[PDB]
């Protein structure tokens, strides 16, 4: 909170990505994949 940070821009997913996250609240909720997330495409 402190700015806000309201961080979350989409980002590239090579080969396989690691994922770490520092908790204490449950404050992440999820996750999407896919190519241009507009339903053209078929997402997940």
């Amino acid at each position: 909170h402190v700015t806000k940070r309201f961080d979350n821009p989409v980002l590239p997913f090579n080969d396989g990505v690691y994922f770490a996250s520092t908790e204490k609240s449950n404050i992440i909720r999820g996750w999407i994949f896919g190519t241009t997330l507009d339903s053209k495409t078929q997402s997940l």
